[PDB]
DNA sequence: CGGCCTACG
DNA sequence: CGTA
DNA sequence: GCCG
């Protein structure tokens, strides 16, 4: 078992679902307290279990697995012996956890805002609605649409949506393409939102594209909310339903074709996978990775990549298809 | 112990 | 601060 | 919280 999640295949479904879910609760709670370090360890431990070829049945099977120390091992031990971990259950029922989860789920609210609201004594969505003067325009949209945004987006909804985005994109710039990224590209059948990556095969033609796309989507009556030169837009879209519609979060991002492999890799995730890949790159290879490129700070040069395969090769890693990046 | 991904709106 |  |  290698130490970085980007060094091992992690499938979407696996053999340790209950154990991973418990560790991820502890990870999430650590994030609500501002401990990114402990959030990372619990996420990494969870991800290790996702990568195993069969169920963990005995405590001895954790010996020598990376990211399992005294704490994560005790969590697994208790689950194996009793079916339940007292620490996890205490977190699940804490007012702090439940409220921070509720608030951070709102589009436009992060941990810092949620925590301040918690310290002010606020606990429910109706508490936030009663004092609407304190909300940003983003948070008001987030609150208004919260019920719809809490319903999973189905993979079966995505194709019709991609088609409407493609029509707007084709008008904005003939020849521009739309690629489905995020969890759906990793094989998920649901998601909290839809992620699209837009480019054009002629380098430079994509400049100024996103505003043109957004204007056209807005003219079609499809945009319930968006922030408005730019290259990422975090929107709420109107998605057709039988006799009606629902609000759906959609991310649109533009990249030049030179950067497309880096953008595709970054936006395809998973979030832990990409953090681990970037850490691997810097710490093991001395190269700086982001969604735009891969930089050698000794030579002061960018790696040219024509594919995700190129990027894995330049980092000395075995290629993983998107379906095995579910860290 | 230091480090924990790296960007854009 | 929010967002990915 | 864990790794190196
Ligand atoms: N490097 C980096 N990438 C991120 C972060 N947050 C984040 O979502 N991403 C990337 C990895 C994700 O898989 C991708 C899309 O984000 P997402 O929140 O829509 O996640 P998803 O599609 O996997 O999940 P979901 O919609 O099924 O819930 O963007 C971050 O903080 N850093
Ligand atoms: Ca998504
Ligand atoms: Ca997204
Ligand atoms: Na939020």
């Amino acid at each position: 078992m290698p130490a970085y999640a980007c060094q091992r295949p992690t499938p979407l479904t696996h053999h340790n679902t209950g154990l991973s879910e418990a560790l991820e609760i502890l990870a999430e709670a650590a994030g609500f307290e501002g401990s990114e370090g402990r959030l990372l360890t619990f996420c990494r431990a969870a991800s290790v279990l996702k990568a195993l070829p069969s169920p963990v049945t005995t405590l001895s099977q954790l010996q020598g697995l990376p990211h399992f120390g005294e704490h994560s091992s005790r969590v697994v031990q208790e689950l194996l012996e009793h079916g339940v971990c007292e620490e996890v259950e205490r977190v699940r029922r804490s007012e702090r956890y439940q409220t921070m989860k509720l608030f951070t789920q709102i589009f436009g609210v992060g941990v810092k805002t949620a925590d301040r609201w918690y310290r002010e004594g606020l606990r429910t969505l109706d508490d936030l609605r009663e004092q609407p003067q304190k909300l940003t325009q983003q948070q008001k949209a987030g609150l208004q649409h919260h019920q719809d945004l809490s319903t999973p987006v189905l993979r079966s909804d995505v194709d019709a949506l991609q088609q409407v985005v493609e029509e707007a994109v084709g008008q904005a710039l003939p020849g521009a393409t739309v690629t489905l990224t995020g969890g759906f590209r990793r094989g998920k059948l649901q998601g909290h939102d839809v992620d699209f990556l837009i480019t054009h095969p002629k380098e430079g033609q994509e400049a100024g594209l996103l505003p043109r796309v957004m204007c056209r989507l807005q003219d079609q009556g499809l945009i319930l909310y968006h922030q408005h030169a730019f290259e990422r837009s975090f929107c709420i879209f109107r998605l057709p339903q039988p006799g009606s519609w629902k609000a759906v979060r959609v991310d649109l991002v533009v990249a030049p074709v030179s950067q497309f492999p880096f953008a595709l890799l970054g936006w395809t995730g998973s979030k832990l996978f990409q953090r681990e890949l970037r850490r691997f790159s810097r710490k093991e290879k001395g190269l700086w990775l982001n969604s735009h490129g891969l930089f050698d700070p000794e030579q002061k040069t960018f790696f040219q990549a024509a594919s995700e395969e190129d990027i894995f090769r330049h980092l000395g890693l075995e290629y993983l298809p998107p379906e095995q990046r579910n860290a």
